[PDB]
């Protein structure tokens, strides 16, 4: 159907649950959901189809960076339909107070990334996740019980950062942690009318040296429960 | 105690509602506060404290647009060891779905100031609304049964904006309305780690013409309750 | 008439002298012109009209930044017809040979806003103050015999700027004073193919620390008596 | 050794071929190399080392956009002591001369992204290819007598971009195709005193609407004995 | 002394008048100076130091562009302790009301160069002529009783503009005309503490199609005479 | 013909060299051209055309910076019908591994200047120097087995960079030299589709202190070959 996709509409579910190591999302994939099916393997993106609790589900990966994500996404909302992608993986502690194996929900992103400002007209625009997704993920947070913290997450363009001030001036104006896709994701949903959101877990803090599968497994269930409240 | 402000630290109370109308603050005080005392009435910014159900609350002026704003915001959080500051008032609607005397609450504020670059080495800052001050204004609004529209606002530095086709732009990415400070609000809130947010009421459409003081009327109500749930 | 103007066409002189203090801009109407009358109250701004040796003048607030003062100026001069803008209040001494108490008059002013580089196709737009009001105003020193210094002025977003060094940079090219309107004031009346400018006191220095009455008294009589050579 | 490679310095030829798809990769170590051995497949990336006329040559993934080859280039020239890293892959025709299937070699690549412009100090950095690169690639040429057309590339962000007028100012400045890393691969390839270059097959014209093998298979011809050549 | 003049301290006068042609440059020396003594002829900038009315004055070309009088400017302020630099020359007319053969003062300068950008912290440096100098054009042009236009220049880094519609929007604001030097000047004179000023005769429109030399030595009448004022 | 060129189509060679000093473009035609002919002199610019080996060649002035060079460039190229313009002149090293009077031959060049992205919609353009001339002039080089060091060039606007840092981010990326024009040139020949390209001798180190007819001569024998091959 298209050069990054090789499914047809209908195969993927209305809910698509995103990281972006593609061997992530098989894994994903083969222990959370039943039944699942390979949609898309393109570029071995690994796209996967199944279901969580009866309800229809995808996970599919999206490679690292703005630029790769936005090509995912737009592609997702636009041709296959789909109606909410959650970003669910890993990302690196800026906050003092926030540490490795923390869980974060993003209710924001912001980014060094030029793509924002091309959308839109040279001014800043508010990489805002879906307000109804960052509810889903909080309750189901909450209802499961597990500690998240909720603020700005910040999509940096290079991994390997040569403004190495940046990420203390992140930390002043208390930036949670730093990934690489959801300051793209965002704007493509509000465009598509449809919702994104993101929900990571603290691989490494950025700042200073500090089971880590505890903490990944509980941002799955966050992710998947809140996938079934949407 | 400031350049802007007569009163000394304790006068104001750890929450402030503002909005641009300083006669407007001054009516607040009188309709909603008991008791309430002009604390600071520099530049007839009224500046006033008094209660709501008992807990101290401050309502203040802030005058238009970002630059002023930022002064008020700093000096509050800074000196007056203020904690919450809600901006209350109005916005134009972009929305084609958004409609006069609509009631709506920010999630976030784009702009096309500079304020933020300025800040930010030159980057990208969501100017997001603080998550708790988001849920304190949304509850208050299901509690009170009151339908309000939550997503994106954008601070404009320019009323009467050159740029007519940013209106169009602005509607196809969903952005709720257009006000002239939340922008500059959310981001220094984040710097003391405080907390900020913004309710407005629509006052008009800029895409299109379409009593007025219920609707502000139930903004204030939620505005009210809100502050006591923080 | 406008969302900022109860007043209607004619109340307005075409003369219109602006402060950021609206109390300023009342006690200024209460002591130098002759039958004041309020024009114009919307958000307490004082909008008031008079005459000063017979001729009628209008003294009217602007609040505090370069968006502000944008939608009264051009409310003036598109609406209410009015041809010449004076703008008249405090600012702050970059320059170490400037002291506080000092009067300057601006021939232009320099900012940090993103306003002008929107107006103008992303390019440097010198935002100059008309020239027959910087002659009207320095010949009205002249023949008052009043000294004032004559210079660049620096119209800024952030009265508490991070960018600490932007200080010691404008004392390098000699910046006169900081302020948060003219920069703003003077492309617009360019627009409207009519006249703006700009005249200060000293309130303080931002390089060191350093009868304000005689000083602020001074710099009217210039502004009053330049208005009538307008 | 790296986040996103489990190798050991010396695993790694000292020149490796890389393309965005994974499964690519993978194909081209099969068909190509003698002995492939995988090393490297964090995130499915699929990175080999094998043998091509007796030299060593390692073949691996670099996912799509400029943040992704970003990371994997810099680790690799880095940690891994790469020398040499020609990526090798598919691209948009632009230029109306420029036909599918047609192959290219760039001389250098533009970009809307704002990666560079971080690394240098907010200026205008040249994305060059290494000289020596683009000599062995059109030596290559030459030798094997196969047509190809050097000149500019273009790095985009956005495979889906907003600004379509964009395209056809490239075609004015003949611009002979589009990718998504060239930009990024360049830079920090000088960064590391280390060489870079770019050759690809149009695999689509962007402009207007127009056996595919031959033209992938001749662009390897021509990057495996450039390879050897450097 | 320096990598383009071979003058030594003291063989230019304190005021300097800079054309773009050298060739004019000479006949300017020629014609009116007395005694004319060429000092530096590197590159064949013509750089001559006479006398007008018995004071010491020097001409000099400066070659076309923002970055070649700023290396001329900045040496002759720093090396040669000059003290007033005034460009006469050419300016094509935007504004619908000036025509060919109008003699132009500026007050300041635009531009598209990203020259006082480097030099301002990436702000709004407003390229001012220095008051005295401006004044001195004027009470010159007053005292001759010679017509001249007084008000904003433009110094474009492209002669040949590919943004077509930035010449209207140059008419709206009001722009006298156009030249591609003084937006370069002006803020090296203030960084020196010494004054810069330009006049420019109107040689051609650039907004729709329209006995030189009479406007032409109606200008250096002006420029010389305002140069013994100064 | 033109505003800068008296000459007429068919009085330029298809080949013009261009250097900054006027005097030395005389200089080069009265050296190594045989019955050279004055064909403009319009501003002292020295453009003369000759035969070199019996074929027809142009040497010209082009002033210093970016402005200058677009203007002639594009005069040439457009009027004219100029099809090869290789920039010969003097540069200042960069890169601590290059030497004063060593002579670099330009891949590419970068630069501070908003030119280029006035013409390329604000994104980044990389300023290529044409392949066929990179290659002629290193063949030449080659076959008069002349050292030559081919690398990036980079073309600033500030002789006098107030950016002091700059010059070690450049040694860092390895940039080979400085000079005003390159940047310029190339993209005006990429919109003719016509060929630029540059040569030039080092005339001095800007990080650190270090006959000089020799390398000059030298650099001249390639161009002047190079241009006989193109
Ligand atoms: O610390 C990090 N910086 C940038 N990206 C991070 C970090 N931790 C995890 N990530 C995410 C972003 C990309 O998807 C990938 C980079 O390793 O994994
Ligand atoms: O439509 C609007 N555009 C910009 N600002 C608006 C609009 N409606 C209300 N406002 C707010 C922003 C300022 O505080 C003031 C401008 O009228 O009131
Ligand atoms: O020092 C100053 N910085 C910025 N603005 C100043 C300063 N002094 C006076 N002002 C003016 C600008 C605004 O109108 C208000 C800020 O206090 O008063
Ligand atoms: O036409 C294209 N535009 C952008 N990228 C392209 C195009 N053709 C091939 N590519 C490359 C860039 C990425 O690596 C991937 C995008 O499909 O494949
Ligand atoms: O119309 C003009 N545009 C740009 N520059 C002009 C114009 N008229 C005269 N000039 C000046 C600027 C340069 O010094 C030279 C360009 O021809 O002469
Ligand atoms: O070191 C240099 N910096 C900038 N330009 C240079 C340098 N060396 C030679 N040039 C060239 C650029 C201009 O054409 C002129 C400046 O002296 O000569």
């Amino acid at each position: 159907a298209t050069p990054h996709n090789s499914a047809q509409v209908g195969d993927f579910a209305e809910t698509v649950l995103m990281c972006g190591d593609p061997l992530r999302a098989k894994l994903i994939a083969e222990t959370y959901l039943e039944n699942p099916k390979l949609v898309n393997n393109v570029r071995g993106i690994q796209g996967y189809t199944g279901t969580y609790k009866g309800k229809p589900i995808s996970v599919m990966g999206h490679g690292m960076g703005l630029p790769s994500i936005c090509i995912y996404a737009e592609e997702l909302y636009s041709t296959y339909k789909v109606k909410t992608i959650i970003r669910v993986g890993t990302c690196g502690a800026i906050d003092m107070d926030i540490h490795t194996r923390d869980i974060v929900i993003f209710t924001s992103a912001g980014t060094n990334s030029k793509i924002n400002r091309i959308r839109f007209m040279d001014h800043d625009y508010p990489a805002t996740a879906s307000f109804d997704v960052v509810c889903a993920l909080v309750d189901a947070a909450k209802e499961l019980n597990i500690p998240a913290k909720v603020g700005k997450g910040f999509s940096t363009d290079l991994f390997y950062n040569p403004q190495t001030e940046l990420a203390q001036l992140m930390n002043k104006f208390h930036f949670l942690a730093v990934e690489m896709e959801s300051a793209g994701l965002f704007p493509i949903a509000d465009l598509y009318g449809a919702r994104a959101g993101c929900i990571c877990t603290v691989s490494d803090h950025i700042l200073h040296h500090e089971e880590r599968q505890n903490s990944f497994q509980n941002m799955m269930k966050i992710a998947l429960e809140a996938a079934i409240k949407l």
